[PDB]
């Protein structure tokens, strides 16, 4: 139940050819697209198509068989917990592509900062175990021994797995890069992946909110850092910007994952956080708190920096209103016996 499998320890992706984005879906480059609707078997092809459409394969002379290998490795690098799996990384990468297509990202960040955001989105949760940073420490895992004294245990592990993929035979997509440009990529990936820790978001919100108040700067080497942090978090929480049904399904997956951790903590004789205890958690209230405290403030800041991002904030606020309206038809704590929220 808390046991999540790793599948392991290519020609059919190139013999067919890289697909133009509209052949995947006419609505593929829209904020109304639901990347989770795409069959899992088609996602590797979609990543190639997005890189081809953002003109990253040509601008960096990436070897297509190597890119095909790297994408398959990154995909295989994910376990199967209910939420922190490959489909999550794929949908997060798709939102990065949507930000590129819809917001004028080049007018705010360097091209290398955008290509690193996409590759980081693909890698940001590699080898996630369906448990948070506190559980790593409590279970005295190999990852906590390695990174707990440094902070952000899982995030440092995700970055280490990405680097290990880049050091695998025929998977180094940055192999032709100069030593100066190979190192620039690694550094942006470390900071971008580390920004996915929500504890890091609580620490930089005061700086985020102030940058939104004063206003952004493009020649400023720093401003690009608080922005990369906000944009990475925007991709990570992008399921909140979709329809009510996506938000409902994501709540169902993240709480199924949280409650499995809770049950493991109880089995170790420890008391889990309220939100991870199936006997204490009230999903609608927890979802509304997360939307009010975490998600909405992020999308509101994104709107403050990019006017065209207003539709995203509006959808998050609308989804939160829907959760308040339906809480009446949700009287129980935890999840139903079938682990489904389809009844709402
Ligand atoms: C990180 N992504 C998340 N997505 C959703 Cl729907 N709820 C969350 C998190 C983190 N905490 N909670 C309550
Ligand atoms: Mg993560
Ligand atoms: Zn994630």
């Amino acid at each position: 139940t808390s046991l999540y499998k790793k599948a392991g320890f290519y020609t059919k992706l190139l013999h067919d050819g890289i697909q133009p984005v509209a052949a995947i879906d006419s609505n593929f480059a829209s904020f109304t697209y639901t990347p989770r609707s795409l069959p899992e078997d088609d996602t590797s092809m979609a990543i190639l198509s997005m890189l081809q459409d953002m003109n990253f394969i040509n601008n960096y002379k990436i070897d297509c068989p190597t890119l095909a290998r790297f994408c398959l490795m990154v995909k295989k690098g994910y376990r199967d917990p209910p939420y922190h799996n490959w489909m999550h990384a794929f949908s997060v990468s798709h939102f990065c592509y949507l930000l590129y297509k819809n917001l004028e990202l080049t007018n705010y960040l360097e091209d290398i900062e955008i290509f690193a955001l996409f590759i980081s989105c693909m890698c940001h949760d590699l080898d996630h175990r369906g448990t948070n940073n506190s559980f790593q420490v409590a279970s005295k895992s190999v990852l906590a021994a390695l990174y707990s004294s440094e902070g952000s245990v899982m995030e440092r592990h995700h970055f280490a797995q990405a680097i290990a993929i880049l050091n695998t035979h025929g998977c180094n997509i940055f192999d032709h890069f100069s030593r100066k440009d190979y190192q620039r990529m690694l550094d942006l990936m470390r900071d971008i992946i580390l920004a996915t820790d929500l504890a890091h978001h609580l620490r930089i919100f005061k700086d985020l909110q102030k940058m939104a108040e004063v206003g952004y700067d493009r020649n400023n080497k720093q401003h690009h850092r608080l922005l990369l942090c906000l944009l990475m978090t925007s991709c990570d929480l992008s399921d909140q910007t979709k329809g009510w049904k996506t938000t409902r399904k994501i709540a169902e997956l993240i709480y199924k994952e949280f409650f499995s951790q809770g049950d493991l903590e109880k089995a170790m004789g420890n008391r889990p956080m309220e939100m991870m205890d199936r006997e204490k958690a009230y999903i609608p209230e927890l979802q509304i708190s997360f939307m009010e405290h975490i998600a909405m403030p992020i999308y509101k800041l994104l709107q403050d920096l990019f006017p065209k991002a207003a539709e995203l904030y509006e959808r998050v606020a609308s989804n939160r209103e829907h959760w308040t309206k339906v809480s009446h038809k949700f009287t129980i704590r935890g999840l139903p016996s079938n682990n489904s929220l389809d009844f709402l």
